[PDB]
């Protein structure tokens, strides 16, 4: 954090040169009561490169900007086709571009960074183009603010391709300059439209991808001639899965993690659920880490049957978010009502009994389940719990 | 539905302020026979925030729009660089933007919503820019409609980057204003082109993706030097799969559902097929739910061989949509003709006989099949049908 | 094919009305020596709808275009704000749009179709806008070609947002018309740029995706500090796989086929290879169809070792495209040289011998292999070949 | 490399014709002291086609460009509507386009190639349009440089859609030409904006896709109400995986290789690790090639537990890049510290002992592991090591 202020100071120095140098080439009446900032800024540019550490095809912009190739032009009054090498300092902006595109490349969007850098370079180049236009004008008595204001008005009318045409070229050497900045204006405005069209194309990704996958599963299920009630129930399921976890599927988000982080996330999620069961209590610590990676999420809508009383039944369910209710076989007498953190279906792993009660959802549930075959497979390799459950 | 009319009333109030305030800053001859709508609209803005429920970095637009920071300007006749804070009411449009982008974010496309909101803000800002241009004109006797019509003509000629140039700036304080709205005009027109290019890029998704996957499997099969008859048959298969179910594959559409909805969809699809078989009749209800999730779809073209008489043969087929015919071993005597809802190949699960007849397709079929190994695997865990089939 | 000429005739009729009606509203000196084509075209429009077969929210454009709502205007000389309903015929273009977007929606690209239809509607609307501009001009003696040519020059200067400004509005009722077609011109030019940017964005798909996956596997393997010789060999492998089969992977192209077409493609590919082996000769026809679906493709570069003499060895290889050579254990005495259609490694399925010769590639091979476990798995369920190989 | 200079010479010849022919149609005072380059360039065009090897719908541009359809026009002084067929030579640019789009289609980006070719054709067409505009001018005494400079200024003002309007059409036959090049100017500028918007849309792919997958796994894990410490640890893991291997996952990059190249890459990666173990030393060469394809990469953050002392433990770990430390059961006495190239956990494959020490990471590790079941599965089919480990 003591070099970020140095990068800001270097940006201020090269910004200062980009605003000053084409303005003092046109008006040589400057630079004389303004040499001290040249001295300070030149020392900053010549002291940046040791603190930037020396010969590369990506170092010579800073190296050519470092040497005082100006101040000789302005003290010795070099003529017009030879003074222009005092723009060599403006190679410094490539270094500031390549530094600001990496010091904050993830604090912000990478497309918005390029667009703001382009708007900065377009204003900072419209200043230079206005200075050039004001340079190759007929010499006449005119106040030096109102003859810059017309040149900047011209070079904004040309670059933004509006083109009023109220002030136009007269001589041929103005017309050649006008042709070349019309090409540059069309190029810069094409780059601005291209970066805006790239920035707003990827602006909605999850909210467009979810709209696509709910149009796919609807235009398909209308082909199979499905009932409209069930189709409305599927559409409200996808509305739930958008307005809670933004459309993303649970088992493909946390597959993009490595094994220790995926284990840590599963340990944080199933935290206050697995310190409740009177089957895994007194078990080992290395047994919870084997069952907790094989839990699979399912989402039950309001009124769905999770367990029907009288089925064979295999697998146990852990409630994570929603509610559920437990009903008898006739669905008349309510036994109880379960909530988050609890669990049901535990009398199917250890025992070959058939289901004893009907478990209907009440709201959307987001509940995790553990299969019978998977539990008895990763129970075989731990012997003490293989004796503890018998 | 009694608050959606309130959102429409708030939109009408802030629309009213956005059309009125820059028009009454220019003409102070208004506001005196038009104060009652100021009173009504100010009460609406000051009563919206309790019915919007209080301090956040996303609440202060509505809070700054709520207080009557105008009406003091217009009753006390504040001067020109100080009256402009009566535009503080125009911060209300951020709240209406953020409300209309969520109350109907799935009734319509999310890109078309942004484009229509941008066109609304561009017209509603061209009004304010025309009022500003008409403000900093030389004062002269001119009817107040025809001097607004020229200012709006100017600010549409500038923002849509056409730029006739028939009426242009004269003073420097007009030229600075013209430079800044040329920048804003280029920005707004870049945003319009960017949103149109984003809206028409994703306009054909299924009809372009299907065109790509029929060009991939054609430019590949022309490398392998395949016969042109079979290549024409593959191309007409992909024409069938576009013009019936829009290109989407059956086993990857309904993998994006959870287990109860996928079970309900499979139960609705194989409804009038599984209450026909004299093998699964009298079976349990929990057995149909296990076989009905393991049916796999295949599509047979016209004239394809589904079953050849004399093969070993393993698996059973359920017809869902098309037709099929049953032929003898010499393919001369037609036994029968099957249709949708029926089934063939049932004498391969229970018995180790070889195929007894040749089953040729007639049109495209869309028929579901059940493997022998899968059926005998999920038949082992139900004992009563494991005795019923013996 | 006798209704496609009818669609072309209907397109010619509505094109005729779109070029004629705004030209005869301006000049009423027409229509009198040109009524017979009105009669013929009106009969075509009133006879299209029975041959188009009757009330829908997508049928009423053709129904409103069908009734002769003109010819009454032009015979009875209805005044200026009432004659304009003779543009109701121009609703017919929606029907021609919706017909031409489906009769040839796969003969051509779907984006190029929309772009050509947009260019057609933009020229066909610039005609109407030029007729309107020529309508609200001051009446003066001027030849009727050179006063249409200036109106069309104006409405192309405005719509393509160039805006010379050599001829401009004068009256207020011209200025309102100019504001509204400046908005339409900016919209049409935004749509043209959006469709061109959508048409050239997806223009290279396989040639950009392949460039991405050869930059991914290079920027990754430079992290692992891999040798440059092997990295050059991988890059020339990807150059081979572009310049033969356009980058696409063999086992994911023909997974997008159903089982009978995938079986037919594999039967056509391994045609002159499987009628050569003295192991599968005399075997059943239903055995070739089981082995021919389990062949897996691999590609060996020039000089790679396919088989090393003295290894354990399990699997057999079928050559499809390239060449290969067979060398002895010291790689000095060349046994033979194999070509396409032949096969090696056959003395590993039936026997537990170790490899007897070293098989080096010569060019790129594109050869298919069959594993030992897969062959002995799908050999167990056919008993007669399970006795034939013993 | 002796035909690339021929392609450059052909490009120079057709460039020469594209700059010369519309300039000599306007000025017939040329061609007389400039016939020798016509002779040389015509011989080059008539000798290219045998060295290009003869009748196709993609050969006739070169064939029509080959015959001297000019030089007869310029020696016999053909009149104005008949001289224009001397532009038939300009069909040669299609051949140069189709040759330069394939000789360097992978040295550079395919979109940048199309954009540079479009800028070349737009300048090279602005020359021809300026020559046509200068052709249909009123004949007057004016120096032949300053009347070309105004025509080129006009055709750059029109094509880049700026449109000053300082010089405009006068006659009708100029106005028809101006309408048609306004359409062409709008089309060319739409193509330039479309290619720039396509070139900058795909400019950041890996750096935008990685930003998306770290926003997905964050907006999901904020729904599950995860602790902020662990969420910060996941975000710094994704910062590591960007700033080392650019976001790409190890097991899906080298799945895009065939089996010999994937074997060669794994052999180069695990080179100085597998010639260290006192378990696989003295083993076969065909055993290293079977274990080295089943190594699976995992990445441990700083401070993670790789092995906990006292667990059951199954699998062995090979360190590739980072460091690690070995601690005792109380995590007080440090046994040693391991580095890259070494390995730990070897006393779990051969023996059923429980873990003997706790292995904590120090920095990010990038270490490869081998499961117990996989090792004992691919150890069963090699008998001599199955006796060597006992
Ligand atoms: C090249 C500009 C036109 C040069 C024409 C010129 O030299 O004019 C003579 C006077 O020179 C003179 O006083 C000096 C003439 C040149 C003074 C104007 C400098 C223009 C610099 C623009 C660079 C853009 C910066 C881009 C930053 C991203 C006469
Ligand atoms: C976004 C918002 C940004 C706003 C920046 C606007 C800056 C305005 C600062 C300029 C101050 C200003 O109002 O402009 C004139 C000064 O003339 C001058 O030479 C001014 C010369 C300065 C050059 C101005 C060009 C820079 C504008 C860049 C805008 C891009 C923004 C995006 C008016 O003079 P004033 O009324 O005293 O009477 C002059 C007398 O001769 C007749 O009345
Ligand atoms: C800033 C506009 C130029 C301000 C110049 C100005 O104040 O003019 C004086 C008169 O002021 C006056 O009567 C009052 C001058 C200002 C009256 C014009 C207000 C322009 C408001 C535009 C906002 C866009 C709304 C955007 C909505 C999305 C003289
Ligand atoms: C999309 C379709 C939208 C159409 C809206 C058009 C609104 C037209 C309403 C305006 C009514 C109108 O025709 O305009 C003039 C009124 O002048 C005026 O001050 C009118 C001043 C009102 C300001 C008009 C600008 C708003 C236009 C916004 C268009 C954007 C649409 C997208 C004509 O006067 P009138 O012939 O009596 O003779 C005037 C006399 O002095 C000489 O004949
Ligand atoms: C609305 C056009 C301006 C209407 C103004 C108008 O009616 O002018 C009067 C004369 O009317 C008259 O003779 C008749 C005036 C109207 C004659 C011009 C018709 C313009 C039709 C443009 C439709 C575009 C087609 C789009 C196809 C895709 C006076
Ligand atoms: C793409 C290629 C397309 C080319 C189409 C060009 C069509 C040209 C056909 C027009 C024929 C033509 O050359 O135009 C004039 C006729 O004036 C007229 O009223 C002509 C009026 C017809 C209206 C022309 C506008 C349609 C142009 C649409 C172009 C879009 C293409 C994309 C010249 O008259 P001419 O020299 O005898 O002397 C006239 C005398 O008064 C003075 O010399
Ligand atoms: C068509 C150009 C307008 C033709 C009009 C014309 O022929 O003018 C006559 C004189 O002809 C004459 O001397 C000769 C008139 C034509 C001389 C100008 C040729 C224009 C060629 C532009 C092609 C673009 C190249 C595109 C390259 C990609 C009078
Ligand atoms: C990107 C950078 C590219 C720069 C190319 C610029 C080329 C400039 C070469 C032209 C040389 C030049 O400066 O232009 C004039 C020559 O007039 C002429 O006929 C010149 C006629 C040549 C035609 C020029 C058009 C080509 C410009 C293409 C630019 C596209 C670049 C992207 C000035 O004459 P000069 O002062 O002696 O006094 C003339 C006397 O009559 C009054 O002083
Ligand atoms: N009286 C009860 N109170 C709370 N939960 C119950 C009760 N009876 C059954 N359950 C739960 O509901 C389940 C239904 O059958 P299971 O064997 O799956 O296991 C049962 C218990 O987990
Ligand atoms: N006479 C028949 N009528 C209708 N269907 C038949 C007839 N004979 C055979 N099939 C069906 O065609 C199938 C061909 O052999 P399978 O053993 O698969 O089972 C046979 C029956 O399902
Ligand atoms: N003399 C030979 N001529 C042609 N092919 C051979 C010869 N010897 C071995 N091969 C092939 O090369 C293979 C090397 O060992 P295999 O046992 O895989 O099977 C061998 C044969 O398929």
């Amino acid at each position: 954090t003591y070099t970020l202020v140095w990068k800001v100071w270097i940006l201020a120095v090269t910004l200062y040169y980009a605003i000053r140098i084409p303005l003092t080439l046109v008006f040589p009446s400057l630079f004389s009561p303004l040499l001290p900032l040249d001295i300070l800024a030149s020392l900053a540019l010549i002291a940046d490169i040791p603190l930037d550490l020396l010969l590369a095809p990506s170092r010579l912009p800073d190296l050519l900007a470092a040497l005082p190739l100006d101040l000789l032009v302005f003290a010795l009054h070099l003529p017009s086709p030879l003074s222009l090498l005092s723009l060599v300092r403006l190679l410094k902006l490539i270094s500031v571009q390549r530094s600001a595109t990496r010091i904050l490349s993830y604090r912000i969007n990478p497309a918005l960074l390029r667009l703001l850098s382009l708007v900065g370079f377009i204003l900072l180049a419209a200043h230079g183009i206005a200075c050039g236009w004001m340079s190759l004008q007929p010499p006449s008595e005119n106040p030096a603010g109102t003859r810059y204001l017309s040149a900047f008005y011209w070079t904004i009318t040309t670059l933004t391709t509006i083109g009023y045409g109220d002030i136009t070229p007269s001589t041929p050497t103005q017309t050649v300059y006008t042709i070349v900045i019309e090409l540059l204006g069309a190029a810069m405005y094409g780059l601005v439209i291209g970066n805006i069209a790239s920035l707003v194309s990827k602006l909605d990704a999850a909210k467009l991808l979810h709209r696509e996958r709910v149009e796919r599963v609807t235009a398909f299920l209308s082909y199979k001639r499905i009932s409209p009630e069930l189709q409305r129930r599927i559409i409200e399921y996808f509305d739930y899965l958008w307005e809670t976890r933004r459309g993303y599927e649970e088992r493909e988000v946390l597959k993009e993690l490595p094994h220790p982080l995926r284990l840590a996330v599963a340990m944080e999620i199933h935290g206050d659920v697995i310190e409740k069961v009177p089957l895994f209590k007194g078990a080992g610590e290395e047994f919870i880490r084997d069952i907790i990676l094989h839990l699979e999420p399912v989402i039950y809508g309001p009124g769905e049957y999770i367990i029907r009383a009288g089925e064979m039944g295999s697998d146990v369910y852990f409630i994570n978010r929603g509610s559920v209710e437990v009903l008898s076989a006739d669905e008349k007498t309510r036994y109880a009502i379960l909530s988050e953190g609890q669990f049901f279906g535990e009398m199917a792993l250890i025992l070959r009994a058939p289901r004893t009660a009907t478990v209907r959802a009440r709201a959307f549930c987001d509940l995790y389940r553990l299969d019978k075959e998977t539990f008895d497979r990763i129970l075989s390799r731990y012997p003490e719990i293989a004796a503890q459950i018998q």
